[PDB]
């Protein structure tokens, strides 16, 4: 019985496990319950805090993955399987994980809290790419990750109702953040220094805690990687959530109380079986059950809240990868596949745009096509393919990120922005996809430091650089190394200069304007268009 | 006769002419100036199609330029060479239908390719007698036979009550057509080859050349064409029949006037009264918009220039087209608040937004906003210098560059051999401020060879540049190809194609080939804005 592996938290005693990291041991406390299992009459309901337990709770293994759809498009392919559940599925999944250095930190250590992505319909804190042992061992960080409900279980809503108020998945995350405030000191983490970080939906989630007052006293800094609370996919209106919910009810055969009561009797997989049949149009980068503008967790739309918020005492790091949209193209656009170079025709490009920008009118879709066509090579298949990727990546991530960076900076926040451009030597997706959505993560978590994973020695040095930026940012709100001249320095993003840095194998390079002309098209012109026509 | 220079006596269908021997840097040239080609379109003839000049007796003196067609005279900058060089240089009169011919001295041995110049001036001004249109250099150095004609402008040449008998519209274009017929019948008397006639012009002169290409009856009067900074398609070269009727009747009201009665009353008004109200009929405050221009009458223009260039067969046609580096600058000081030739014209964002409404007068609020968003440099959205140059670009692209890009593309896709250029050299002698760059109209003095005149103070490189350009234009007139058949060394000027979109830069440096004439931006004007319009 190793005393470094024994901790007492408000609910009782835990026993963690000593894990091996390249440079030494780390202490890990896996599968800690933070809420009562949201099962049975608790489905669709806000989480309740976990009741105290007797004895010593075993926290040496990952708990179950929240019930969710499992990808089958490319069976056996590592590019997709790496995101699939790696533990048993179950609605009983509200558990979090903590990694800390071994022996546990002498003094209070800044805490990093990871919120995974997966379109709000999938993901889990147990995936290999979210392994917190590297950051814990190399930087001495206390890393926390929680499971939160996805899909219908976490976001199906009958707005205004008592039994499916919506956003419970964000409330699960909030409860895990409260748990960190109340218990993280027992592990040597500083509750006064908590940095939230996440990617994609995880990033939009971090964004939603920034915009919801009750979350604000639970963290101090934030990192949003390829995702935002604003934008076309992260939220839906009350009306649309109600619409998708009742359409799902109907599809499984079911006054809000009775509808929800009937939904609660259905096996989990029945709900997942019809999840994807409620989207209003054929599309990509669109998810059935996501946060809802409820006038509660989200007092107004993310757009309204970021345009009028006071972000004075907040530091934020945000960024995108080089090819945000490639990955999504193979999941719905005719002509695209991971197995060929996906050289498409102009006709397939125009078709792709209606799928890529599903809420777009014919005039608006025409404007997108004319803006993205390279008029010197309007029929070149390679140009048309890369353009289709750009349309999807810009519309969904880059421009919504440029928009958020700008409002937070204009309104008092300290902002740092980046563009990640290194393509992992180990990537299994084809070259035409470039640096896809989600592939910067393994670097920030430091996986290249595991010699058995076969990353190049340059990638290992790169990952160390990134872990430093993130942890420096967590410690101080500034990603630059405190004692180190010559770098060059990563400057704050501002509305005036619009500076951001490229993260790749070469030293930091400062650039200006995040797709400035193109995002002006998405952020200023298209809005003006559709609100008139 | 008896003692006169035997090389200056020539006979044409209407009678005997006596020209004058003029001095050109490299030697003498023969000039026949002020040859009447139509009956004076005065009195009951105002607004009427021209009638061929009736024969005269004796020897008509053709030694000086004739009257300039009645027109508005610019006074915005009194005394300034930049504006005066375009002003009338001979008496104003409605009796102005005369043309000019320059030919080598002694006249060429065998038939020489003919170049016919059609001046610009927004269809409301101009004259073939201006110094920049002096044909003595092309005649002396390239042995060209050059012809230029005066054609009616303003109300006198384009006021129309479409469908009427007394003001059919497009008579100024008919004046030009009459002069082209005069060349077919008489140019051989001067040594010119009527079977090799190339039309060239700038701005409204260029749109004019374009209208002769789209009008069947003019097609048999020429073989090749050059359009400098102008097109028959675009926002200013033509108006609909309804709009022309509207402007004509509003002008009639302003001077105190059934079409016959209205026109008859207009004919009693002094020429100067019509000029004094010419600018009061435009529908919106604007720049690069002219009151009386060619009308889509369903006769001279069977349909809109857009329709005709989209559906025409341009199989056996060779065309040279181009623009200058800063097509819009000149126009900004005639109506956009914040611009002046006397200061740097650094403007604010608000002045830019206001300038766009004036520069794109037909644009809806949404369309004007799309223009502003497209032209704004989002890394420095408030920088005065960028906003100023952007205002110039908006005007130049909307009115000249994109309409030219559009024309080249349709002509090429439909059988024509097209050559395209962008002229980027700023005359060392320009008197407009530097911020205007190479303004609209300033490639002309180089194409005509004025730098070859030692007394005009051009640099020696400009003199060599002028010679290069004169060779390109005359080679094109001779063969339909600007390239010198011998010289393989000099890079070649390749044809413009929808596939490759090649065009050359014309400046002091050797030809440089470039691809895509403002391709992204012209896609905005030529493809997106129209579609915005359908809603
Ligand atoms: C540039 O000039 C514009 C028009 O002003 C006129 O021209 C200048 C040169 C003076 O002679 C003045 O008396 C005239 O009224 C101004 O509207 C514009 O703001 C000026 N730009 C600046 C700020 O210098
Ligand atoms: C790529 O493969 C998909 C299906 O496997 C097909 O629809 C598409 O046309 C292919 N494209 C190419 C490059 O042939
Ligand atoms: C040309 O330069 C001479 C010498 O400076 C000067 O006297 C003359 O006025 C100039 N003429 C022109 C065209 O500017």
């Amino acid at each position: 019985e190793d005393p470094q592996l024994l901790v007492r938290v408000r609910g009782g005693q835990l026993r963690g496990i000593r894990l091996k990291a390249p440079g030494g041991p780390v202490s890990a406390f896996l599968g800690i319950p933070f809420a009562e299992p949201p099962v049975g009459s608790r489905r669709f309901m806000p989480p309740e805090p976990k009741r105290p337990w007797s004895g010593v709770l075993d926290a040496t293994t990952f708990q179950n993955v929240c019930y969710q759809y499992v990808d089958t498009l490319y069976p056996g392919f590592e590019g997709t399987e790496m995101w699939n559940p790696n533990r048993e599925l179950s609605e009983d999944c509200l558990y979090l994980n903590v990694w800390t250095p071994y022996p546990r930190p002498a003094s209070p250590t800044p805490v990093l809290i990871w919120i995974y992505g997966g379109g709000f319909y999938s993901g889990a804190a147990s995936l290999d790419v979210y392994d917190g042992r590297f950051l814990a061992q190399v930087e001495g960080a206390v890393l926390v990750s929680m499971n939160y409900r996805v899909g219908t279980f976490g976001f199906l809503a009958l707005p205004g109702s008592r039994e499916a108020p919506g956003n419970v998945g964000l409330l699960d995350q909030r409860l895990a953040l409260q748990w960190v405030q109340e218990n993280i000191a027992a592990f040597g983490g500083d509750p006064m220094s908590v940095t939230l970080f996440g990617e994609s939906a995880g990033a939009a989630s971090v964004g939603m805690h920034i915009l919801s007052l009750p979350s604000r006293s639970l963290f101090h800094r934030a990192v949003l990687q390829s995702g935002t609370p604003n934008g076309p996919w992260a939220t839906v209106s009350a009306g649309e959530a109600r619409r998708r919910a009742t359409l799902l009810a109907r599809l499984v055969g079911c006054n809000d109380t009775e509808l929800i009561a009937c939904l609660r009797t259905r096996p989990a997989q029945d709900l997942v079986d019809h999840e994807w049949h409620v989207l209003p149009q054929e599309s990509i980068f669109r998810f059935s059950f996501v946060p809802v503008v409820d006038g509660d967790f989200l007092s107004d739309t993310p757009e309204a809240l970021i345009n009028t918020g006071d972000f004075q005492d907040l530091q934020v790091l945000v960024g995108v990868v080089k090819d945000e949209g490639s990955y999504f193209l193979v999941y719905g656009v005719p002509g695209f596949s991971k197995d060929n170079e996906s050289l498409i025709s102009r006709a397939q490009f125009l078709a792709g745009v209606r799928i890529g920008v599903p809420q777009a009118s014919d005039l608006a879709a025409e404007a997108v096509v004319l803006h993205y066509t390279d008029w010197l090579h309007p029929e070149d298949p390679t140009h048309l393919r890369d353009a289709m990727s750009a349309v999807v990546g810009d519309h969904n991530v880059v421009c919504p990120v440029a928009q958020l960076a700008g409002r937070l900076a204009a309104q008092g926040a300290r902002v740092y922005a980046y563009i990640f451009e290194h393509r992992a030597s180990t990537l299994t997706w084809p070259l035409w996809m470039g640096v896809p959505h989600g592939y910067e993560i393994e670097f920030i978590f430091g996986l290249p430091l595991d010699p058995s994973l076969n990353y190049t020695t340059e990638e290992r040095i790169f990952a160390q650089r990134l872990m430093k930026y993130w942890t420096n940012f967590a410690r101080t709100g500034d990603p630059n190394d405190p004692r180190d001249s010559k770098s060059p320095q990563w400057p704050p993003y501002t509305t005036a200069a619009q500076q951001y840095v490229s993260l790749n194998l070469k030293p930091l390079e400062v650039r200006r304007g995040l797709r400035a002309q193109t995002c002006a098209f998405w952020n200023r012109f298209l809005p003006k268009l559709l609100s008139a026509t």
